[PDB]
């Protein structure tokens, strides 16, 4: 009886809302896919208008019709048949609009979508393009007269809470009390709730129902090796149905020993991901989400920081289904603005209500680098206490965290507010030397041994066009990014008290204000390029640390022209032995772990082949008289 | 300094050793690839001759040259430059021949290979074709004067033993003492051993050396999710080098609770596999081994019973590398013969010596269905006790087992000999009803609760060309094989005390005496056809039980013409919900587990689409007036 149709086709988009003619578009859509990815700090920001018609949907007697917007960046006004019905501030979360009373036979839908600079809607100051438009789907949902609530913060009127007790960690034996709370409109009598083959019927009172299932020997959601998911289903006499997937897992974060999953140590070692891509902008299809996740899996990252905003349900689903552990946050970022305080609380409420069921999520992020351009005063601290309190009020099952900028003094009162802290560190890239990452954490953990500390950002830019036999910080070479991550990976491996670490970033991403490292409009800290077509050499150092799929990878497949008489051939591998062949003749076999380095005298054009068991790779190395200038940013 | 050359090309095969002209072949080779797969109980058995030349290889002063045979089925006689040098009985194990003193610049190699019927070399009575020939590679190996022994039972002079102590099962924390024992000739004074990035020099005394490595926090070999492997490497003065991969794992078998790995319950649920394939015979390439394992992995089986003989080193390696737990055995099968007793002990020694290092292997099988055609008497008992004692003498780290024919009474003295037992049961196919599987094991386990019991064979024949809406034991339909395996799967799930279960068989396989189920020369109990091209529908019942890779499978993709007005549509899947679409129209969503059954009215030609999440499958069904007679045996 609950029916959904996608309002995907037959839109007309008006860049100038006042123009007589527009352009045909299909959702998802953004108007900044080109001008937000090419540099110049000039992508178009303002109010634009989407228009489309839709026919009156079939409705039960006293049924309702809702428009569902899953992503309208950043501020949306919904006008139906010339009446304005909704105003939404928050470009990353679902909202819905009851349009029943305005329905005629043919309905005019005008959506004004705004991504302008203002002081009321985060984000406003950040290192990523603020793509405007209807970049996620718009839907028309019809419900019976008695229905699960549709207007509360983009939720679905269901709140499922699995509380897990580990009985035998090694056997994965656990019990679970699963609470299903529901909220309903209309004069309902009772509701039926189905969980794990059991069924209960409970009374509705004041639009609210509750059911607890005491499950024994539940099948744990246990990370990448067994991401088992359950389904909770609630159904009303009149026929309305809602459901959430959920997973059963316990976890804790020990300030000294790190993250624990289901009674066992489970160090979180992964990356971050922005929700855009070359060409498409943030108008991502499902296949694009899946491809991003398939690259996560090949990499073997077991956690993703989904900065800096609520991501698509499809991607959180993918994390659920793949056993990936997620850090989720709101775009409370860089510069505090007093007029945005309510927007921070509104986006946090929608984030938690709409994502509370995802077992992949283990923490709520309050803000990112918020003291990069804010004085630490009572106003700032208050905004953070209110967000912290809201997280704890809505969700007893996850801690709060925030990502701190490296200038924030470690004794600031800011750090005492959330349950955990992670620092964004760029020592050895933006500032100082690589060693300062190690010392920063040794000193924090020595001063504050009872605090949980992590590494929420770290990286260095690499343009796969640039190379050097003597990489150094700032040459933007593929080789220095390897040097940087080789050091960070060892530094992290030495420090099991880091609760989670996240490479910034898995992918290059659009930042229209950047014009650095030979590519206009892109942050090049990705381990993979923005079009997902090139995995940079530094991707494979992490694959060597993380992946269990045997591989060998020769670095320098783009460092072909080499002026030096003896060159380093570097192989990344999760095997323990590698054999190098030069022009078909075996030159040397080394044992080791992860990183294998060979000295090769070169005199002409050579075919270099690396072998370990059944795994092989091959590159060309070509001696030249003078360094190739195309490899040089200078 | 140790060098190996493959003698693969430029052979001449003489099916009649007395005939002046023959057939140029390349190894691997068998002369039975065609006539052992087509029925008639008539493939050629006898002695055949392989001839090749090879150049004298480069040898250090006092170095040695060995011909290495990895598989000569079944009896080989090796003659170099007219001198008879070696006689080997056993078609499934490596042996080596010192040819040093007969070398000249251009060397003649003649190998007589015999797969004849006799009372000396097992196997002689079994349900599989006894392919003859050099069906695995022949190599020329040269070593320095001081070298690890080459002539001890096809081993390489290294015996590596990890003793694992589990410190914390949930954390996978464990220590292991790794003992490396070495045998060598040439009177070197010491040897250097490398294990896990450590090295150690120990003395050589009377051709033997021993080094112990006390590893802490080893990376456990932990089954399919993490088959981590180490290397033991030894190096002599003068340059000779041998090595063995090994894994660190502890395991135990509980008669009530089943198999345990690295401190946790790890029920062994899987398949068997014969080392042959359509067209190639048993002359398999490396890629054929890899494809077989790729199919094991898709299926999700975590154990393989490698019946009925020693398999290729490459395939044992694949099991090591993929975390597959293995049952290994010798072809002491069906019919005891007094003059084959020494051959059972020779093959078992070679099996253990050559495969002791494989962490995948967890038990040694003494015999299969040996009482199918043997009286249980003191002589039969003694042969088994001697095999049992040899396993225990050579290997303190693995239990023995045997596969019992279903006629063998459960109080027989035979059952008291091995450490564990498994029965080959075909209730519901060969005899009796499906329920008798359940009660056979109930009654055994109730009577002997302290004994380890398992299921070493079970299955039903299925010809993918045959189909029926009302399958019956004996119609050979793809659909009855699913009915059979649906029952067996549920029976097995109810009985955690079954230490291991093994579907007979992963693949159809050649049995030249069989003329059954519309295919001559093949046993059709495979879950996959013999050419590896068609996975029968019962394959996907197990994949729904075992695989974690999401999938949806429609049965009946070969059951296309159906006479019924409302036909049954069965989907196998490891998902929780399956939606069926007919001609594009969504028609029904069912929740459930493993097996999803739909009822679909059919009037003409329809397209049936099954969906769950991103997983899709599709078949075509055509309503007909009369049953297609091709679907009927
Ligand atoms: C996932 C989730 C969904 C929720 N859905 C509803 C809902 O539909 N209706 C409701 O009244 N409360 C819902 N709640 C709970 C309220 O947010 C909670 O009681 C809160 O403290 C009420 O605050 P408010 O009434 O000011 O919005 C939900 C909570 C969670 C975690
Ligand atoms: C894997 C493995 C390899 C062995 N290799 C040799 C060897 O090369 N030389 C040797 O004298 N014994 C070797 N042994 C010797 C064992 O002591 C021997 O097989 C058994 O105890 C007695 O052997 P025997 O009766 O043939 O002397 C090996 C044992 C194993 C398990
Ligand atoms: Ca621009
Ligand atoms: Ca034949």
């Amino acid at each position: 009886m609950r029916n959904t149709i996608v309002l995907e086709k037959d839109w007309t988009f008006y860049k100038n809302p006042q123009s007589e003619s527009g352009e045909a578009v299909t959702l998802p859509h953004t108007w900044n896919a080109v001008d937000g990815q090419d540099g110049g700090n000039d992508y178009y920001r303002g109010t634009c208008k989407y228009v489309r018609h839709f026919a009156k949907p079939e409705l039960e007697k006293g049924g309702r019709a809702y428009l569902e917007f899953n992503g309208a960046a950043m501020t949306a006004d919904v006008v139906v048949n010339g009446t304005k019905l909704f105003h939404h501030e928050g470009g990353f979360s679902t909202f819905r609009v009851d349009v029943t009373e305005q329905l005629t036979e043919d309905n005019l839908l005008e959506v004004y979508v705004d991504n302008s600079d203002n002081t009321k809607v985060y984000p406003q100051k950040a290192d990523f393009t603020f793509y405007g438009g209807l970049y996620r789907m718009v839907k028309l949902v019809t419900v019976p007269k008695v229905h699960f609530v549709m207007d509360y913060a983009g939720g679905n009127g269901m709140k499922v809470t699995p509380e897990v007790t580990i009985l035998d960690a090694a056997e994965k034996q656990a019990d679970a009390d699963v609470t299903v709370e529901l909220w309903m409109t209309g004069e309902a009598t009772d509701v039926t709730v189905a969980v794990a083959g059991e069924t209960q019927t409970v009374p509705v009172e004041n639009g609210y129902a509750r059911a607890v299932f005491a499950l024994k020997n539940v099948h744990l959601w246990d990370g990448v090796d067994d991401p088992y998911l359950y389904t909770a289903k609630a159904e009303l006499p009149g026929g309305d149905v809602v459901e959430r997937t959920f997973g059963c897992r316990s976890f804790k974060v020990d300030s000294r020993e790190g993250f624990f999953l289901n009674g066992r140590s489970y160090p979180l070692r992964g990356v971050s991901r922005h929700q855009d891509r070359a060409g498409a902008g943030n108008a991502l299809t499902y296949e694009m989400h899946r491809e991003d996740m398939a690259i996560v899996r090949e990499l073997g990252a077991n956690t993703i920081r989904l900065a800096h905003y609520q991501h698509a349900q499809e991607f959180y689903d993918l994390c659920d289904e793949n056993g990936i552990i997620v850090w989720a946050e709101i775009p409370y970022i860089t510069m505090h603005m007093a007029d945005g305080t309510e927007n921070t609380l509104s986006q946090m409420k929608e984030l938690i209500v709409q994502n509370y069921h995802h077992p992949s999520i283990v923490c709520w992020g309050l803000s990112n680098e918020i003291t990069a351009a804010s004085a630490v005063n009572e106003e700032l601290l208050e905004n953070h206490r209110r967000l912290n309190d809201l997280c704890h009020e809505l969700d007893k099952t996850r801690p709060t965290v925030m990502a701190d900028v490296f200038m924030l003094e470690t004794d600031s009162p800011m750090l005492e507010i959330p349950d955990m802290n992670s620092y964004n560190l760029y020592f050895g890239w933006y500032i100082g030397e690589l060693d300062q990452n190690d010392s920063f954490f040794d000193e924090y953990h020595s001063t504050y041994p009872d605090r949980v500390i992590g590494l929420s950002e770290y990286g260095a830019d690499a343009n796969p066009a640039y190379h050097s036999a003597n990489p150094e910080r700032g040459d933007y070479t593929e080789e220095y990014q390897c040097v940087y991550h080789e050091h960070m990976a060892k530094m992290i491996e030495e420090r099991p008290y880091l609760w989670a670490t996240h490479v910034w970033n898995l992918f290059d991403f659009a930042a229209d204000g950047r014009d650095e490292g030979g590519r206009h409009g892109e942050n090049q800290k990705g381990l993979v390029t923005m079009d997902r077509r090139i995995k940079k050499d530094a991707f494979y150092v992490y694959k060597a640390y993380w992946s269990k799929a045997p591989f060998v990878h020769l670095c320098g497949s783009r460092y072909t022209d080499r002026a030096e008489d003896v060159t380093e051939i570097k192989v990344y591998s999760n095997q323990k032995k590698v054999s190098l062949f030069v022009d078909g003749a075996e030159k040397e076999t080394k044992e080791g772990a992860r990183i294998f380095r060979f000295r090769v005298p070169i005199t002409g054009t050579h075919t270099i082949r690396a072998v370990s068991g059944d795994c092989t790779d091959e590159i060309t190395v070509r001696k030249v008289d003078e360094p190739n200038p195309d490899y040089i940013f200078n």
